[PDB]
């Protein structure tokens, strides 16, 4: 009985959590920049992710030690009443390693905490990660970074999403954020309660890649592309349909 | 005049090439082993790329030298006339290299000779690598190896089709073929003119996922997973709807 069509079951009484960990300023001895404008993001992010149903928890400027306490926390909590798991970085990276405050974590420990083995009421549950991260360089002005995390992806039924690939740059604006955000965010508001996830992607994919790099107000910063990616191991589609929560207990 | 359902123009004259690097033995000072049963992969994948209206050609066992000039030669012909490209490699990997017979390659200088720079006729049409490449360990018996190749994207429009994920292990019949292979040409044969190729992929990840390995005829081979992924950098839907042909010039 095998079905081309098959969907991830999205029916459980509550879509899930969706963790954001917001990075703006570094312990100086990073010798990191400021990311001006992550707020915009963290933001917009919270916004079009509670529209989709998820209980949205954002944490800013933790330490490596706060951060793996909250996604440890995260991970040994039941899901076993949710649909899915959507984890997001904003922040600083380079290859297998995210930035916190103070220093760089594994990006395979954070995804390997909801592991099949080690997270069982998320089993046979997509577990979406977003990174926004990239190396740092060093009213509203567009800064741009080098591509740095490796676009890895982590195990059976994860979608690891990256805001750039290898050689391209990545783009935020002080004031309106990251180009990535932008793009993925304003897909969500339109299209998020009825395309497929990966089909979504592919729109921010092209949105970002179309973004014209030819006319910067900086020299140097002019031929820098921006081409995101995606790495599925999902087993399905995937939808967020609205949940009906007419005359039904959610929280 | 933004669409969610934007497709990849599939309607040129011809589909498009489909290379084959089919590696079967290793230079001895190599230590590789022998990959019994690719040639059922090679053929099976003939098959299901002929059906879809891709002139296939396959290689066996070039030198690192040959295996280079055959690429750059289809890489600097002319692909205007064409939807697409197909390239896959049936060998032994590690990191960012496949094995040619006698030497490792760097997968980045050969996805790097169909980016939009080097190859203008493949620029916003679709480049899809299939990578069943994993780590020579050292009737019809399961041979298991290590995954070994990084999972990377490529480039915008492209889609790296990889067996096996860092931490799963791939899986290869001595007469019917790796798990990955035989699975992707089970879904291009029944679903490969109807449906999307990522909506395909997603299929061959559920497929290979639900190949069980608690009961193997080695005791060791026992609790070894297979997990394919896919990297997209694709910016549109991609199908391979049968190509009108009726009293046309195809060839
Ligand atoms: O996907 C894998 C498979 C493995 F067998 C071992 C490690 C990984 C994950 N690492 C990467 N994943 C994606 C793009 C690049 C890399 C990379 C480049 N350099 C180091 N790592």
């Amino acid at each position: 009985m095998f079905d081309p069509a098959e969907k991830y079951k999205m029916d459980h009484r509550r879509r899930g959590i969706a963790l954001i960990f917001n990075h703006e300023r570094f312990f100086w001895h990073l010798t990191l920049p400021e990311r001006r404008g992550t707020c915009a993001d963290r933001d917009n992010l919270t916004r079009r992710f509670s529209d989709l149903g998820f209980e949205v928890k954002c944490f800013n400027d933790l330490k490596a030690e706060e951060l793996l306490l909250k996604i440890h926390e995260v991970s040994t909590v039941s899901h076993a009443d949710a649909d899915c798991f959507v984890c997001v970085f904003l922040s600083h990276g380079e290859g297998n390693h995210i930035y916190a405050y103070d220093a760089k974590i594994e990006i395979q420990t954070l995804t390997g905490l909801f592991k099949g083995d080690k997270c069982h009421s998320l089993v046979g549950k997509p577990k979406i990660f977003i990174i926004q991260a990239a190396r740092g360089n060093q009213t509203n002005i567009t800064e741009v970074d080098a591509a740095s995390v490796y676009t890895l992806p982590a195990g059976a039924d994860f979608l690891m999403c990256y805001s750039v690939a290898e050689g391209y740059y990545s783009h935020r604006e002080t004031v309106n954020g990251s180009w990535y955000i932008q793009d993925l965010c304003e897909m969500l508001g339109k299209y998020g309660s009825s395309l497929e996830f990966t089909e979504l992607l592919t729109l921010v994919n092209r949105k970002v890649s179309q973004r014209r790099v030819d006319f910067c107000k900086d020299p140097s910063a002019i031929g820098k592309k921006q081409v995101p990616c995606f790495a599925s191991m999902l087993t399905k589609k995937l939808h967020f349909f609205p949940k009906s929560n007419e005359n039904l207990y959610f929280q």
